[PDB]
């Protein structure tokens, strides 16, 4: 799941930092 795997980036208080996890989790 995309919103699962996305979910953990939102621990992250650098937006820099969960954007890699986001689009890093997609097409992975």
């Amino acid at each position: 799941a995309d919103d699962r795997c996305y979910r953990m980036c939102q621990r992250y208080h650098d937006r820099r930092e969960k954007k890699q996890c986001k689009e890093g989790c997609r097409y992975g």
